[PDB]
């Protein structure tokens, strides 16, 4: 449910932070 | 580096939220 | 800019989690 | 309790990300 959708958002953010690390 | 460690923390939280969903 | 926008999103998720926690608590 | 503790952690990470964003900006 809701908490699963939030967990998916966190995993998407985790990928963004790793992309920022490796350039910006 | 730092941002990778934070991304790992977010992925660990995502797993906690999914565990909370499926019981608590 | 991007890190600041992600910081806002995480604070917003924290609010959302407290609302969920409360709804469960209340019920 | 647990969701509230995770909410605090996410707000703390948001602060940490703004500090990082700022350090990069400043440099
Ligand atoms: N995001
Ligand atoms: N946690
Ligand atoms: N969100
Ligand atoms: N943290």
């Amino acid at each position: 449910g809701e908490l699963k959708a939030i967990a998916q958002e966190l995993k998407a953010i985790a990928k963004e932070l790793k992309a920022i690390a490796w350039e910006k």
